[PDB]
């Protein structure tokens, strides 16, 4: 999988990457924490399912789409990513499983999780 | 970041720091002025993706790869780097943005920028 990598990046740091970059930037509607951020950061913003290119480019999604749907969905957009592990959480999903449904991505992308650790804990899962 | 340090130093100096030091230089292939130098000072060298040691010890790359992955094929080496930043013009990166995936080399590395004033604009960035 050389057009994915995976890096341990907060919020902050990934918002700014997708600022300077567009690249786009999945974000689960429901993780509170992360639209909290989103919302003050970029006053006005109207928040809304799909595509939203406002400050950053976010894909917008609610975790009753699942996760392959969202893949594909990703995929046909053919847009290069600053995401972390779809699933993970937001679906019930651990670490491991949301890793096996990320082998769907066809688009380049980065990819953040928690902790240094996480991140060969990832990549193991993921190859 | 005490394993990472940052200098000035042009390519000659770079393939003469390797040279010496048999520390892993990452190139991109894409580069063409870069891999034009070494075919001219490593005469006889047969450049291909990976690990290449022919004069000096390179980690030939494509701009294909995406920098985290890059980076994560490079911990996973464990060899001490000498290196550009990563993903900086090749991967239409300004120097900012390639600090900060810079941040995830868990392996020890010089990192060399193009100027003196860089560096001081990289360390600010990278911290």
């Amino acid at each position: 999988f050389q057009h994915m990598g995976t890096v341990s990046w907060n919020l902050r740091e990934m918002l700014a990457h997708a600022e300077e970059t567009r690249k786009l930037m999945p974000v689960c509607v429901e993780t509170k924490a992360i639209v909290s951020t989103i919302q003050r950061k970029y006053k006005g913003i109207k928040i809304q399912e799909g595509v939203v290119d406002y400050g950053a480019r976010f894909y917008f999604y609610t975790s009753k789409t699942t996760v392959a749907s969202l893949i594909n969905t990703l995929n046909d957009l053919n847009e290069t990513l600053v995401t972390m592990p779809l699933g993970y959480v937001t679906h019930g999903l651990n670490l491991e499983e949301a890793a096996r449904y990320m082998r769907s991505l066809k688009v380049p992308a980065t990819v953040s999780v928690s902790s240094p650790d996480a991140v060969t804990a990832y990549n193991g899962y993921l190859t």
